[PDB]
DNA sequence: CGGCATACG
DNA sequence: GCCG
């Protein structure tokens, strides 16, 4: 079991779901309390269990597994012995956890904003609606559409949205392409949004593209909210039987030279990308982001034609998106 | 002990 | 919280 999540395949479904969910509760709570380090350890330990080939049944099976020390091992032991971990249950039913979860799940509300509102005494969505002077326009949008945005996006929803994005993209710049990324590219059957990556085969033609896309979508009445730019975090109007629902849609534009890096960077998982960037820097001395891969000694960028190129650059076995579910 | 991913809106 |  290698130490970095990018060094091992992680399927979407696995053999330790209950154990990983418990550890991810503690990771989420650690983040709510400002401890990025503890969040990462608990996320990594959870991901190790996702990568195992069969269920953990005994504590001895944790020996030698990376990122399992006293705390994470204690959590797993209690779950194996009693089917429940007291620390996890205490977090679950704590007012702090439940409110930070409710608040951060809002589009436009992060941990720092949620924490301040918590300290000010706010607890519910109606508490926020009852004081709208304190909200940004983005947060007003996230709060107005909160109910729809709390409904899982389905794979059927994805196909319809890609068609309308392609239509708008085709008018905005003929020959431009739309690639599904994010969790649905990793094989998820549901999601909190739909993520797309847009490019054009002739380097440079993608410049200025996204404003032209957004203006056309807005003209077709399909944009319930959006902000030169190359990323947009929007809320789309998605038709439904006799009605419609709001759906979060992310659009990213990249030049074709950077497309492999942007595809890798936006396909995830979030933990997979963090681990891959950490691996690249700490083990290989290379700086990775969604634009490229930089050698800070030679002051050069690696040219990649594919995700396969990037894995090979970093000396890692290639992992298809479906195996990046760290 | 230091480190913990990344850049755009 | 854990790794090196
Ligand atoms: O903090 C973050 C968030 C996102 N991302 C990058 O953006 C991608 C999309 O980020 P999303 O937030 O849309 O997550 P997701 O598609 O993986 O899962 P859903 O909750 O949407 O179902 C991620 O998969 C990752 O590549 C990061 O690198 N860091
Ligand atoms: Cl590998
Ligand atoms: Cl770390
Ligand atoms: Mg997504
Ligand atoms: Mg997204
Ligand atoms: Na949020």
């Amino acid at each position: 079991m290698p130490a970095y999540a990018c060094q091992r395949p992680t399927p979407l479904t696995h053999h330790n779901t209950g154990l990983s969910e418990a550890l991810e509760i503690l990771a989420e709570a650690a983040g709510f309390e400002g401890s990025e380090g503890r969040l990462l350890t608990f996320c990594r330990a959870a991901s190790v269990l996702k990568a195992l080939p069969s269920p953990v049944t005994t504590l001895s099976q944790l020996q030698g597994l990376p990122h399992f020390g006293e705390h994470s091992s204690r959590v797993v032991q209690e779950l194996l012995e009693h089917g429940v971990c007291e620390e996890v249950e205490r977090v679950r039913r704590s007012e702090r956890y439940q409110t930070m979860k409710l608040f951060t799940q809002i589009f436009g509300v992060g941990v720092k904003t949620a924490d301040r509102w918590y300290r000010e005494g706010l607890r519910t969505l109606d508490d926020l609606r009852e004081q709208p002077q304190k909200l940004t326009q983005q947060q007003k949008a996230g709060l107005q559409h909160h109910q729809d945005l709390s409904t899982p996006v389905l794979r059927s929803d994805v196909d319809a949205l890609q068609q309308v994005v392609e239509e708008a993209v085709g008018q905005a710049l003929p020959g431009a392409t739309v690639t599904l990324t994010g969790g649905f590219r990793r094989g998820k059957l549901q999601g909190h949004d739909v993520d797309f990556l847009i490019t054009h085969p002739k380097e440079g033609q993608e410049a200025g593209l996204l404003p032209r896309v957004m203006c056309r979508l807005q003209d077709q009445g399909l944009i319930l909210y959006h902000q030169a730019f190359e990323r947009s975090f929007c809320i789309f109007r998605l038709p439904q039987p006799g009605s419609w629902k709001a759906v979060r849609v992310d659009l990213v534009v990249a030049p074709v030279s950077q497309f492999p890096f942007a595809l890798l960077g936006h396909t995830g998982s979030k933990l997979f990308q963090r681990e891959l960037r950490r691996f690249s820097r700490k083990e290989k001395g290379l700086w990775l982001n969604s634009h490229g891969l930089f050698d800070p000694e030679q002051k050069t960028f690696f040219q990649a034609a594919s995700e396969e190129d990037i894995f090979r650059h970093l000396g890692l076995e290639y992992l298809p998106p479906e195996q990046r579910n760290a």
